[PDB]
Order: C-alpha cells, then structure tokens, then sequence
C-alpha cells in the first residue's frame, strides 16, 4: 500500500520518465479530486473522457514495441473503465485504484517502451 | 421535434462545439439541399461522400476516449448510409434525419469525448 | 461577373475537385448565409475562423507544389481578413467577393497544385 | 478579477471546450500546486516544460485559423515563460496569473479558434 | 476497348483528379513499360512495388467516405497482384488490364471519394 | 554527360535508391514526354505541379539530415523551375537537364540524407 | 555461414539501403553488445524494445506495399521475441540470429518495398 | 571529464530516458566506431547522416517545450556539423565531443523537454 495524496494530486513519486504519459496522469489525478468535490455527471465526464483517452494511448505506446505485459494490463484499464460507466460513487476505492495501477503495473513498463 | 431549417442549412444551434464536427455538419445540410433543388447523382453523390466521411471521422473521435456510447452511434450512422446506397428520393425523410441525428445522439457525446 | 446563389449556399458549379477544399468552401458559403439572417457576433466569429483556416489551408496547398500565382493568391486573401476584421455589415460585398474569388482566382489553380 | 481555487487544481469552471487544451492547463495548475508544497528545482522544470509546451501548442492552434488576437496572447505567454525563467518563488503572483490569463485572455479565442 | 498508348506511357485522358492516384498511376504504366522492354526480376520488383503500394493507398482512400464500391474494387486489385505474383511474361496482358481498370473501375469513384 | 532515354522514360539505371524519390522522378520524365508530344497548357500544368512538389519534398529530405550540399542543390532547382514559368518550348533542354541532374547532381547525395 | 562482427557492431556490410530500417539494426547490435557485456534485466530491456520495435516497423514498411513475403517474415520475427522472452542466456544464438537474418531475409525485401 | 567506452559503443549510462534520444545516439556511437577502423568516405557519410538528423530531431524536441538552454546546445550541435564537414581525421576528438556533449549538454534537458 501506498500513501495516497492529499490533496489528491499527482506528485514527482509518480514520474514514469514518459513525459506525455506522466501529463496524462495528471488529469487522471484532477479528474478523482473533482468527483471527490461533487460527484456529478460533469465530473465523471471528464475523468471517463480523460481515463479511456490514457488507457488508449498508454496501450498504443504498449504495442509499438511489442510491450509483453500488454495483454495483462489492457484488462486491468478494461476493468477500471467498466467500474466508471457503473459508477456507484466509490470515490475512495478509485483513489486507491489510481495509485496502486501507476505505482506497480504502470511502473512495471519503464525501460522496456 | 425540432424544428426545420428552411433554407435548409446549418446555423449555430447546432453547435456541438467540436469546430471540426461543426464543420463537417455544415457539409451535410448542404448535401440535403443540394438534392432538394435536384435530384440527381451529382448531389447524391455529394451528399453521399461527405456523410461516409464525417461518420468515419467522428468514430474515429468517439474511438479516442473508448467512449461508451460508440457501438449505438455507429448503428445510427450505418442506417443512414444503407438510406443513401438504397436512395428513393425522400427528402423529408433525410432532413429530418440530420436534425433529429444531431440535437438528439450527437449531442450526447458532448463533454465525453 | 457570376451570379450570386439564392440561397447563398455552395453549388456543384463552385466544385474545384479538390474535395478537401470544396468541403471547407462550403463553410464559407454558411458563414456569409449566417450573417446575412443576423449581422451578430457569434455569426462572425463563425464566418472568420472558417475564413481563416480555410485560407491558410489552401495556401498551405499552393505551397506544397510551389505555386507560381501563391503570392497573388495570398494577397487576395489578406485582403478579405482584413475586411473581415474591421466588419462593417456589407454582407452584399461579402457574397460577392466569394463568388468571384473561386470562380476566378481559385479556379486558376486546377491542374497546378 | 476571479476567485483562486483551494487547493489550487483545476475545475470546470476553466473548461474552454477545447479539450486538449483542458486537459494541458490541468498541468499548469499541478505544477503551481507542486511549486506550493515545495519550492525546488524538480517542481519548477515540471512546471516550466508543461508550460512552454502548453504555450506553443495553444499558439499554433490560434495561428491554424489565423487568430486576430495571437499577437497580444504571444506576448502574454512570453512574459510569463520570462518569469519562470527568474523564477523569484512569488507563488502567490503565478496561482494568480494563471487563473486570470485562462479566464480573460484564453477564454476570449472561444468560438474563433 | 480503349487504345493502348504506345509508347507505353500515362497520358491526360487517364486523369482522375486526384493528383496523388494520378501521380501513382504513373509509376504503374512506366513498371509495365520497362517491363516491355525486359522481362526481368528488376523490372518486375519495380512494378509490384508500386502496385502494392497504389493498391493500398487508393483502397485507403476508398474506406476513408465508406465508398460503397470498395469490396468490388479490392477484389479487382489483389486479383492483378496474384497476377504479379505468378507471373508468365505477359505484358500485352498487362498493358491491356491497367488501360480498362483505370479508365472503368478507378474512373467510376470519380465525386464519391 | 549521360544518354537520353528513347522513349523518354524513367529506367532503372537512375535509381537512387530512395523509394519515394524515384518514384516522383517517374513523374518528371512523364511531364517531359507529354510535352514532347503536345507542347500545350495541360501538359506543362502537369509537369510544372510535379516538378514543384518533387523539388520541394527532395529539399526536405535534404534538411532533415542537414545536408551540407543542398544550398547548391536548392539554386539548381529553382532555376530550372524558373525555366518552367518562362516556357519557351524547348523541349531538348529539359530532356538533358532532368538526365544531368539526376544522374549528377542528385546521385551525390546518396548515402547522406 | 556470414561472419560474426568483433566486436559485435553494425558496419556498412549490413546496409539495406533503407536508412530508418539501418538505423533500427543499429540498436540491436548494440543491444546484443550489452548482453554479451553483462547479462542483465537493463541490457534484455533496451534490446527486446529495440527488437520489438524495429520488428513492427519493418513490418509496417512491408505491409505498405503489400510485400508478398509479409507472412514468413513476421514469423522469422516472432520466433526471434520467443526467444528474447525466454531468454536463457545464449548470446551466441543471439549474435548468429541477427547476422544471418539481415543479410538473408531482410537482404530478401530491398527493390521490393 | 567521462570515460571512453572500449568498445566505442553505447552503453546504459548514457541513457537520457527520451527513447528515441538514445536510439539515435546509438548510431552516433557506431559512426565514430566505423571511422575508428576505416577513415574514408562511406563511414564519414554514415557518421555525417546520423548527426545531421539527431541534432535537428533533438533540437525540435527542445524547441516543443520552448527550452531555456536552447540556442547555447544548438550552437554546440552547429560546431561538431562544421568539424564533420571540414573533417581532418581526428577520431579522438569525435570520441571525446560525443562524450561530454551527452553527459553534460543532453543531460541538462532532462525532466524539460
């Protein structure tokens, strides 16, 4: 278990190196403090539209180099996704998710795309 | 039901605030007027070119952020090109379509994508 | 000396059959009919940022085959922006200056670029 | 003269309906929210990157449709980049400059960009 | 039946007016002409090159409106690639298939694409 | 000093190598025989498009490795393109300067860019 | 059998006359170098991204002019990741591997993609 | 003042964490190595290609971020050109420069650009 940032921002210890992964983060960050603010339809907009462009493009850069893991970690975005669109207001859980994800399965990526 | 452009043209409450998609909408209304002056294979074929493409395009954005309404959408759209290759000549029916098309399922996605 | 479309909406006999331009044609032909039913701002705005993107698009076009009448062409369309920024509400002018302009100065680049 | 957000993130308030541009000033806000817990030099060229990014891509999309009003916005860029270049630790001028840049100068290019 | 130019060269009536498939075309009709002048592996890869490539492009432009006509047209395509692909030295073959495929199957997404 | 084809026609012995490049050379030695057939508008339309787009893209090319030789490369170009704008029907000079040029001027940056 | 570079460096032998794919080859010589070094996590990582990304790559460049020997290569390709993600240590397999697959499968493709 | 490597090739600590940045440095590496072993023309134009693309690529890059210390690196890049381009033979020099343009230049940008 990682300590999980408050206010919940995204902090230099979630650096992966991949600087446009790294601002995609950030508005993963954003996206959780808003709906932890009010948990609206406007706010879950926003994180769903930001989390399925992320995973999107995290999974491109996956593949351009044949990324081994990419099977295992589409499924873990997959999984997140389906817990956004039946959304139940769990914003303690999606804190947790976020960083755990980046801390251990997107750190696991470093050096290898 | 919304009401009816007479000219038969855009105008700004159809704004979806993606300048791209506005800009193609425009393209389509004047597809649909065209062929309410004349029908013939020109303008459907006008027509026809610019609907094949905004779709595509704006699946394509859909497909950007995983957004989750994309499968309806894209029925939505492949109904409409089976109406233009199976072309009849109604008029009415197809500007209904856009108007009805736009403020009613594109309209979602606003904010999603 | 070409007549002005009524409706002010683009036709088949402005094609250039360079269909990217034809396409943002069209958007110039809406903007001048927005304007010509509200002389507002938010019609402007919709006239002018059309304007501008077509016109740097277009010389983009010349530029790639290195166009002998760019400069010309260029030129012309300065004019117009500037016309456009310091807005009078002569919408007469506007239908008329775009007519023209396609059927004479863009017409001069089929087969050249 | 707009309030500053507390903690210091981005919310819908800023939206400019641009998302790409949503989604790079969500950065520029954790950058100043960094700056704010810790003024260091990894902070200030997280900062600074994001902003000289921000900045460019911002100008590009004004100069895509040949923005009347790059030129006043370029020179506001170019002050601030000025300042996070002899960064002074005067956090409280930058949380401020950011929210009234967003607010009146970038909110100005809505609708004709 | 359409003449057969000789020499074996792309002339204006062949022009479709989209200047990057007219520009290919020409590659086609000079691979087929060395190939007149001998029947050799340099000329051969020479001309299956720029038909694979051609093939491509112009069936990518194709999908890009949903052209309608798109399974035909392909199917007519990886049929001559086949050809290519076994080849016998049957250059009046040749001369004749690319003479009918532009001037009747190419020529008929003329407007739609 | 090096043969003219007859047919004038691209052949292998002028390849550089460059996939891209030679394929637009095609191109030129096309423009130059349809103007050796029927010295018209359409025919130098042709070959003045293809000359400007090619000369341009094989300049790019040259910058992107920063190459030492393209100052030289580039005044060569544009003379020839000035030929062009000043047409005077002489077909020979353009028969040789498109042979010389490739095989001299041309093959000298094989291997650097 | 070809000759096993000492030390284990790309030289001019191993050109393809495509310089990105030559530059590409250069990083996995380079990353078989490292092994040969020191067998560890670091070194694999840079040569099985190298390896998986100039394998897409070339196989994109392949697929652009629909080579005919597409299918065999990419499964030359594949066995080779298997490899690398099984890694057992075997940099002599390694060396070997590489050597013989330039100059006799990828020597295969040049004039033909 | 940094080690030679013996070999002279890239090894991990050189690494910038901008892929791309090492993958192109790799082939600044083998450059120098071919001139180390033959000092004639094919390796100086191998060497020469290299650089001339990494530095424009690498000064691009610094240039997205509108980077501080640009003009000062890419006057360091304009001199090293000028050394290749006036090339006396020197290999200790090249060995030398590369070196310490990495380790104390390139390594200046991280976490910037």
């Amino acid at each position: 278990g990682f300590p999980i940032p408050d206010p919940y921002c995204w902090d230099i210890s979630f650096r992966t190196f991949y600087t446009i992964i790294d601002d995609e983060h950030k508005t993963l960050f954003n996206g959780i403090l808003l709906l932890s603010q009010a948990d609206n339809a406007d706010h879950l907009n926003e994180l769903r539209r930001c989390t399925g462009k992320h995973f999107l493009n995290e999974q491109q850069l996956m593949q351009s180099s044949q990324y081994a893991g990419y099977a295992e970690h589409k499924k873990a975005h997959d999984d997140f996704i389906h817990k956004l669109d039946t959304w139940d207001g769990d914003v303690t859980y999606a804190k947790n998710w976020l960083v755990n994800h980046i801390k251990t399965i997107d750190f696991k990526y470093r050096g290898k795309i």
